[PDB]
């Protein structure tokens, strides 16, 4: 029952997303965060980025049939994170072998030859911050790439190029 | 990485802001946080919230003739927190009673006949938490609306509605 | 494939380790070996040694919040090899530099002024003949010193003066 | 503040140190501080200290093969503390998770079952309250034990007990 600052989230009724129907929970403190895309449309402002969360999500539920959107936070480039599955939640974005281990936040857009704006990239660091704070991430907790745990160009070249450079990036 | 979990802070830098000048320090640590609203247009898109700073700034400086931009920090509703004089240099937001000792963050834009969006109060009020987290606030800070501390009708109605709202509000 | 039976080890089961979190894999065929101590007490039966296997780990996971015990295997005074992350999962025991081109055997307890049993010995040298049979290991393999590697009195002297009379022992 | 406020620190040309060949930097202000042990010989004049210095020095310089001495500063039983990589070069006492957010202070001896004279103590206190007054340290820093961060007897069961109950001890 110690919250030392976290961060600010907009949260899934703000997006208005759908009900979730996911019950798997994530074993608390989690050591992985893998990074990823959604290779869809880039958003600009709190009002397309709201829009661009709920067609991900739709397209998770309706056509792939998912209990929620598959990731646990979404960066917007207009710098707000939008509440996916959250902290508590087991996702549906890196695999069987790396679901149940890991925390999973993508940034929304295609990332392979275009990079994500400062405030994107500050939000995303922030939110971590905010996970050591809450303790759901151990605070030696490993950024990995979407790539490095599956065959995928995902996070995309310059996307990837750039959180290799993150603190907490392990090979 | 300024320090702990900071709430995604826009850098001075990247609002375009003219090169401060002020030099009275802050006694660390504050122990009053002063609301107001700078009663401007207002903005909800990164790139009008900028824009907007912009003015708010070089009207301080340009014009008013003062060492840098009023306040600490400035709130939009595009649900950033844009970077003022910060967390060590003496505002100049609520008279000589005021500035020396306490932090001043506005939020852009009239709030007489308009409500702040929930990212934009959510941005305040995380800054605060990484306001205790640096050890620039007092675990125990007290915030007064504008109106408490000085002869002014900002905050705006609306937006003082809600300060008081505000666990840490002091009468 | 015809055998090849050495797996004379005591398996993570048996001794009751903890889950194991550590995903990253060595590639086989393995070229170097580095020898070290746990400098803490010794055991010489199979059961206080599967207590002291579940203390190193203990002391690596609890306490240095590590993915799981450090080393790939661990022999006993007991004349037992028992299980560490194995002949696949990169260990955290020599660096950055060797972690990944290795495998980390260690002997549980403080060899400063003390020789190994002759079966602990051998029970190591048995461990690496299996690696080369199984192709875990180079037939080629080179022996190093922890202390050849970093900055540590490991693996203790009389058992630092033993392994440099080992024929695979190198530079 | 007010200056000059640093202590005693004997530079590297002094004790005839190898000419660094480290290039990575450490971002002030530092957060952390990492005490250690040489678990080598002891020296309690500044004639056989600087002599110590440098076989420490040449053992992690041309044994390991590393670019400069592992530790920023070295602690002597003269009472004098001896430049390791100073306080913008990362060192290499840690592991890589470490490294990168602090400073290795190191005391030559063992320290096992031996404390530290006075002297060596205040050393120690001066540095730190230097490192501070230098900006190069955080004011709220924190001091962490090498066995805290690493699989090691380091800093020795006496000093470990010392620094336990320093004020900014947190484990
Ligand atoms: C071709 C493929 O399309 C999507 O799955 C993503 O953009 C991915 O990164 C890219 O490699
Ligand atoms: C007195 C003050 O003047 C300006 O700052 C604005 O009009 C504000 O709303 C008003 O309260």
């Amino acid at each position: 029952e110690d919250p030392p600052a976290c961060g600010s989230i907009v949260p899934r009724r703000e997006w208005r997303a759908l009900a979730s129907e996911c019950r798997e929970r994530l074993t608390r403190p989690v050591r992985y965060v893998v990074v990823s895309h959604t290779a869809g449309s880039h958003c600009d402002t709190p009002a397309s980025c709201a829009q661009q969360a709920q067609n991900v999500q739709s397209y998770h539920v309706r056509n792939l049939g998912w209990c929620d959107v598959g990731y646990n936070f979404l960066i917007g480039e207009d710098g707000l994170v939008y509440e996916g599955r959250g902290w508590n939640i087991k996702g549906a974005h890196a695999g069987p072998t790396w679901n149940p281990i890991s925390i999973g936040i993508s940034f929304m857009g295609n990332y392979m030859n275009r990079v994500p704006p400062p405030r994107a990239l500050r939000a995303a660091q922030n939110l971590l911050a905010c996970g050591v704070a809450l303790g759901a991430l151990r605070s030696n907790y490993e950024v990995k790439g979407h790539r490095d745990v599956q065959p995928t160009l995902s996070p995309g070249d310059r996307l990837y190029e750039i959180i290799q450079t993150w603190s907490h990036y392990r090979a």
